[PDB]
């Protein structure tokens, strides 16, 4: 078996390796790489994903999110109050203040020191979740937003057309902004490139250890997992490093910088925090091997966790004994 630790692996394609994405994916597994959870790719040194990044500034994040933190240091939730709109012009000036921005630090590893000590203390301001690109058009490789869709794939391998679209999101973070611990939407891929900016940290669970996690969540948060059986989906709960190595969970962790590009597995179990002012696209996608994972996949009925039209036809046809009672907390 290829990976047998786990180990977060990073690839360094060619040009000519990075024309056909589902091939380097495919290629990536057969070296162990799922295995991890997570992998990095970066992009041949003659590609872009486009010319400049002078223009963004009137990118409208409708709905900033400030993350606000309950608990101790490293075991707490996060709460999303949503602010009043601003500009992505506005929002680089405001990670940039005073109160927000990125503290003096050694390297990354004292950056990470002082997150996991201070996070719950400050409130940082997260635009995520936007719709939308920032690949040009004329990037041909690796372009987020022509990637072949989830709906096709399951069509493709099932035979079942089905309604939905599958389109990026923008992701504009500062210093100490949060992505707590989750899976993908009906346990999918993902794939996150860093367009500009400060880093992004990662820290991954195998996903043959992913009900390890599980198990540790539910006696860490006690309370919300009386409330739901799936309440990781909820993407409000964060554990830190400290905490998971204390409990022995296996985890890897990772710094992803501008210019590349994260993929996530199947079932593998992320959280991490950004660095400062960045901008990050991602999309989930799905191949082959992810089917038999989407038809495992747990599903928040709470009502919670909410999420998109596309995710209905998944759930219809890959879950349809859960499909009732997904729908009732969708609805
Ligand atoms: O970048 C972020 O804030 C979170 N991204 C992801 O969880 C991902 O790409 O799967
Ligand atoms: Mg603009
Ligand atoms: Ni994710
Ligand atoms: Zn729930």
């Amino acid at each position: 078996a290829q990976n047998p630790n786990c180990n977060i692996m990073i690839f360094h394609p060619t040009k000519e390796e990075f024309n056909d994405f589902d091939k380097y994916i495919a290629y990536m597994e057969s070296q162990g790489a799922h295995r991890a959870g997570l992998a990095k790719i970066i992009p041949p040194k003659e590609w872009k994903a486009r010319e400049t990044y002078d223009n963004i500034s009137e990118i409208l994040i409708a709905t900033p999110l400030q993350q606000v933190a309950s608990g101790r240091a490293g075991v707490f939730t996060q709460y999303h109050k949503k602010k009043k709109a601003m500009t992505v012009g506005e929002y680089r000036h405001l990670a940039n203040s005073k109160k927000y921005q990125t503290p003096p630090h050694q390297n990354f590893e004292d950056l990470e020191r002082k997150y996991w000590k201070n996070r719950i203390y400050n409130s940082p301001i997260y635009g995520a979740d936007i719709s939308g690109s920032l690949f040009d058009e004329n990037t041909k490789q690796w372009n987020l937003g022509h990637l072949g869709t989830i709906q096709d794939l399951l069509e493709k391998e099932c035979g079942v057309v089905i309604e939905g679209v599958n389109t990026p999101y923008l992701y504009f973070g500062m210093w100490k902004t949060t992505f707590a611990w989750h899976t993908e939407d009906m346990d999918l891929y993902s794939i996150n490139y860093l367009h500009l900016g400060e880093p992004k940290t990662w820290y991954v669970v195998p996903p043959e250890h992913g009900q390890r996690l599980e198990r540790l969540a539910r006696e860490l948060f006690p309370g919300s997992s009386r409330g739901c059986g799936a309440f990781l989906r909820h993407k409000v709960a964060l554990i830190s490093p400290t905490v998971l190595k204390e409990n022995g969970i296996p985890f890897n962790r990772i710094t992803q910088e501008a210019g590349e590009f994260m993929v996530t597995f199947p079932y593998g179990y992320h959280a991490g925090f950004n660095h400062g002012f960045n901008c990050a696209e991602a999309i989930n996608f799905a191949t082959p091997r992810w089917i038999d994972y989407g038809k495992m996949a747990s599903q928040c009925s709470c009502g919670e966790a909410r999420v998109t039209f596309s995710m209905d036809a998944f759930v219809r046809i890959l879950q349809p004994e859960r499909y009732d009672l997904w729908k009732r907390g969708q609805d």
